[PDB]
C-alpha cells in the first residue's frame, strides 16, 4: 500500500487503492511527470491507474 506520491515510495492517503502515472497537464519546468495515488482512479490514455505497490516506478 504505497507508491510514488513525493518521488519517494511513500503510503499516500485520503485511503488510496490505486497508484496514477498521469503524463497529461502540459506544464513545463517538468518532465510531464503527474505521479499520485487515489481512492479511484481513472485509467485513461494521458491517466492510467495501477494497483501494486511501487507500480508506478
Amino acid at each position: 500500500l504505497k507508491c510514488y506520491q513525493h518521488g519517494k515510495v511513500v503510503t499516500c492517503h485520503r485511503d488510496m487503492k490505486f497508484c496514477y502515472h498521469n503524463t497529461g497537464m502540459p506544464f513545463r519546468n517538468l518532465k510531464l511527470i503527474l505521479q499520485g495515488c487515489s481512492s479511484s482512479c481513472s485509467e485513461t490514455e494521458n491517466n492510467k491507474c495501477c494497483s501494486t505497490d511501487r507500480c508506478n516506478k
